[PDB]
């Protein structure tokens, strides 16, 4: 009784009264950062109206919860551990506290196997798309993701082995519980092999698409300039993408209608000095296509903004955060922070090319921002799952390593929402607004 085992990281011993303290603390301090990652990027969504791809933020939303859930989870034993050992051997708790991290971590890689089918649905199809990936479709593909995650672990209570290592916090899970290459053989085949064959065929499908051989892409450029700044940076911009092989459309405000205004552009780049003795005020041409902004066509519109204007001004460049405030509220994803000039555009000609550059990367920013996330996932998560198929098939047994895997398995719980929420500038442009409601209260 009370036989003792070294802790994994090197320093300690653990046993049915002994627990490994350095171990428990470095799992709560990743908790801390899981929860208030996830907590922000539900927040910013929900109370930031952030309705760009509406349809796929129901799996951003799903992953979010599921993090904060892992966050939780993993919160509860590791402070119970620090306060006390109960004495005895937890066999049901580690059983049940594992069950629940792999469920979890299964929701998550479906829901990132279920984003790179919708992306490759709104890049090959963009008008089934619009008419077929609805809401009520998007409900059951969640249920299913739960329902199939819950299924899959089901076994780990009916004497088929361990199912993971996230319970071996629990001195009976890590000594008493063996992993069967049977059991980690069926998870393999009904999770990490499947999972990971969707993401990798439909991302190698998505980075082969090529639909338009003649032009990069078909941008708008709408200015509103009374004495001539906006048009000098719209005629800048305008020639950077020219060059870039964009077919570029710049229209003075002055002559242009709102009806159907953004239809067939892949971007949109609107213009707008400031003006006003008194108040904030929008350039005049541009006035009446503010007023009308909800009949452009801006619902899932890729844009941007720029204007000139002078820092002396309360409101520096008010009329390009009017715009951007507005575009958002309509559903628009606005892809890059707007260009705000100071004084003479042609002072600021390096500011003006450098952003005309950035812009070039504004139609595949979003596709590549759930790229990323996807394979900063994986590339997490691969360590674990190689540790996982050589000890369940004895090839080696690595306390050390079962640790360090299984703490950097759990730690892409905080990548998912840190990487969204620095690549999306909606995303950045609702955290700033809320934050600066949250920082005087
Ligand atoms: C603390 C501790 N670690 N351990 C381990 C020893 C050897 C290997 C591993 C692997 C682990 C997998 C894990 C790694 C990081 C985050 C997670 C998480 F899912 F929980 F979050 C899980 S824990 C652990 C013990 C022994 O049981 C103890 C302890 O104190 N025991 C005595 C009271 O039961
Ligand atoms: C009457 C007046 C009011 C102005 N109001 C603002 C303002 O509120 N905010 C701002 O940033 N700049 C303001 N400016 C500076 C202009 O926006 C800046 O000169 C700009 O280059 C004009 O560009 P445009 O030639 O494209 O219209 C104002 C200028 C004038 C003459
Ligand atoms: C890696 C960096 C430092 C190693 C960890 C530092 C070692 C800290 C020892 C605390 C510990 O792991 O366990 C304490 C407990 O009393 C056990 O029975
Ligand atoms: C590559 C992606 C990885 C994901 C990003 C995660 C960021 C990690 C930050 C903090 C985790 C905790 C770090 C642990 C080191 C501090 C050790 C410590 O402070 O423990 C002292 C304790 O008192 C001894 O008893
Ligand atoms: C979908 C796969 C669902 C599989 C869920 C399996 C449930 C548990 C189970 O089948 O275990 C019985 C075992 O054969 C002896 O007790
Ligand atoms: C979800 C909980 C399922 C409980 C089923 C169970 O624990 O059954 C054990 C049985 O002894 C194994 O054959
Ligand atoms: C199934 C094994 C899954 C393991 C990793 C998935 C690799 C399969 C893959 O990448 O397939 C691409 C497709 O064949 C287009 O070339
Ligand atoms: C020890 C085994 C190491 C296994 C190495 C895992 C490599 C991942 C893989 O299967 O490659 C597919 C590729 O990523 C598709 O794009
Ligand atoms: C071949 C040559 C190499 C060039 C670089 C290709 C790069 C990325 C994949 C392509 C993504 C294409 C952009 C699709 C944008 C789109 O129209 O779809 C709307 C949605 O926001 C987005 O998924
Ligand atoms: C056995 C399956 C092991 C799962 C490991 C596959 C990791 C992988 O292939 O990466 C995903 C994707 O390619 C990122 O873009
Ligand atoms: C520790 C080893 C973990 C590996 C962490 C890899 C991070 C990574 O995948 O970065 C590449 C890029 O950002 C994604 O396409
Ligand atoms: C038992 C434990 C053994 C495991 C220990 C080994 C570490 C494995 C983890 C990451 C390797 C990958 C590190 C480098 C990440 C870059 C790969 C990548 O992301 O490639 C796609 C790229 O975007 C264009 O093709
Ligand atoms: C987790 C698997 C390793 C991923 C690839 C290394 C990435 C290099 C970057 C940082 C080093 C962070 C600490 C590396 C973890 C130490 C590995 C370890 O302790 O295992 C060997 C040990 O000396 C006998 O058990």
């Amino acid at each position: 009784v009370s036989e003792r085992h070294s802790c994994p990281l090197g320093f300690g011993h653990y046993s049915v009264v002994d627990v490994c303290i350095f171990e428990t603390v470095v799992i709560v301090l990743l908790t801390f950062l899981i929860i208030a990652g996830n907590l922000t990027v539900i927040f910013v969504f929900h109370c930031a109206p952030l309705l760009h791809h509406y349809t796929t933020s129901y799996f951003i939303q799903t992953m979010a919860y599921a993090d904060l859930f892992v966050g939780v989870s993993c919160l509860v034993p590791t402070l119970s551990l620090l306060h006390y050992s109960t004495g005895v051997h937890e066999s049901l708790t580690c059983q049940v506290f594992g069950y629940i991290i792999s469920v979890l971590k299964s929701v998550s890689m479906w829901c990132l196997a279920c984003i790179s089918v919708d992306r490759y649905l709104a890049i090959t199809k963009p008008l089934s798309y619009n008419q077929l990936v609805t809401p009520c479709r998007l409900r059951i593909c969640i249920i299913l993701i739960w329902i199939y995650s819950c299924l899959i672990f089901l076994p780990s209570f009916f004497g088929w082995g361990k199912p993971g290592y996230h319970g071996d916090i629990f001195e009976w899970c890590a000594t008493s519980w063996l992993t069967s290459a049977y059991f980690t053989g069926f998870i393999v085949c009904l999770l990490y092999a499947p999972a990971a064959f969707v993401v990798c065929f439909t991302y190698f499908h998505i980075f082969k698409i090529c639909r338009q051989h003649t032009k990069e892409a078909k941008a708008l450029i709408v200015y509103g300039s009374t004495t001539g700044n906006t048009e000098y940076t719209a005629e800048t911009i305008a020639r950077e993408l020219a060059d870039a092989g964009y077919e570029v459309d710049s229209r003075d405000a002055a002559s242009v209608e709102a009806g159907g205004l953004f239809e067939g552009f892949d971007l949109v780049l609107l213009g707008c000095s400031t003006w006003g003795d008194d108040s904030i005020e929008l350039q005049d041409d541009f006035i009446p296509l503010f007023d009308s902004l909800e009949e452009t066509g801006a619902q899932g519109r890729k844009v941007a903004c720029f204007g000139c204007g002078d820092s002396s001004w309360e409101y520096f460049c008010g009329a390009v955060d009017a715009i951007e405030e507005k575009l958002k509220n309509l559903g628009a994803e606005i892809v890059q922070d707007g260009l705000r000039i100071d004084g003479d555009p042609r002072a600021a000609r390096d500011d003006i090319v450098g952003w005309a550059h950035d812009v070039r990367g504004a139609i595949r920013r979003y596709l590549m921002v759930l790229f990323r996330i996807t394979s900063v996932f994986y590339m997490l998560q691969l360590p674990y799952i190689i540790y996982f198929l050589l000890e369940s098939s004895r090839v080696l047994d690595n306390p050390t390593l079962s640790f360090l895997t299984t703490w950097l398995a759990i730690s892409n719980s905080f990548c998912n929402p840190v990487i969204y929420a620095l690549s999306d500038s909606t995303f950045r442009l609702g955290l700033r607004r809320l934050s600066e409601t949250m920082c005087t209260s």
